[PDB]
């Protein structure tokens, strides 16, 4: 029947839901100063030219990155440890974490803030790879993603040691196969009594799909500028769908969950040590 975003609170509250699964895009991270490809004018989709990049998903194709590998890593290069902070839509997720309630965190985000805000490796599964490692592209040596940073930072294309091959962060690019982590879906999908879904377009499967792996009787809250994904086409009686920007969203229930002033102390804490 019918859910408001005041009824999913209820549900937390009264431990109805104790098994939160979340699944997170760019959108969460746009808030921290990081463009996505989607939003209008500040989005990669209105700012090719900056990368020098034919359309937006170039920047995560093989073709085009043996091709040219500058563009991608000046995102590297902007993206690496150090540079951006989480922001309140993160410590809303670390403080699920810490409250008991969180399963996992499946993150299409390359931007590690997620770890950053303190939420374990062990609940967080990062579904398109991350910046922490790297694997030559020629004979599949792995590296500590420190080894290529002074590359990354001088705009050095990084190369192997051992065969002079382009060494790649473990960024997921399109037609790769996602991290073995992310069989964890198997499991987390069916155990999960309620789905978030924060800031994305759903428009990269396998990841997409997985908010169809649900059972039908759990809901599933988006927090989103719009309406997306298997959300719009194929939406279920339990769906709660609160449009806008995330962080007032994610305020919303927040003050909802009673949450409000220990979330503020939480980000004003850990915001403060970086
Ligand atoms: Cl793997
Ligand atoms: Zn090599």
């Amino acid at each position: 029947g019918k859910l408001s975003l005041q009824d999913v609170a209820e549900l937390i509250r009264a431990r109805a839901c104790q098994r939160v699964v979340v699944m997170v895009g760019a959108g969460i991270s746009t808030p921290s100063g990081i463009p996505d490809f989607r939003s209008p004018g500040s989005g990669l989709y209105s700012n090719l030219q900056q990368y020098d990049l034919p359309y937006p998903e170039a920047i995560f194709e093989l073709p085009f990155f043996f091709h040219n590998p500058k563009p991608f890593f000046t995102l590297a290069k902007e993206l690496y440890p150090g540079n951006y902070k989480p922001n309140v839509t993160h410590y809303f997720l670390r403080l699920l974490h810490d409250k008991g309630l969180l399963l996992r965190l499946y993150t299409q985000n390359i931007d590690g803030l997620e770890r950053v805000s303190g939420i374990p490796a062990s609940k967080l599964v990062e579904a398109h790879g991350t910046f922490a490692s790297a694997t030559c592209t020629v004979c599949q040596r792995p590296f500590p993603g420190e080894d290529i940073r002074a590359d990354v930072m001088a705009d050095r294309v990084p190369r192997c040691p051992v065969c002079t091959g382009v060494v790649k962060p473990d960024i997921v690019f399109f037609g790769e196969p996602l991290p073995q982590r992310f069989l964890l879906h198997v499991v987390d999908f069916p155990m999960a009594d309620l789905l978030l879904i924060l800031g994305t377009s759903l428009e990269v499967e396998p990841f997409a799909s997985l908010t169809e792996a649900v059972r039908s009787s759990v809901p599933r809250l988006l927090i989103n500028r719009d309406l997306v994904g298997p959300l719009a086409w194929h939406p279920r009686s339990r769906d709660v769908a609160q449009l806008g920007d995330v962080v007032h969203g994610v305020e919303s229930l927040v003050e909802l969950l009673g949450w409000t002033e220990e979330m503020r102390d939480l980000v004003q804490r850990e915001t403060g040590k970086l």
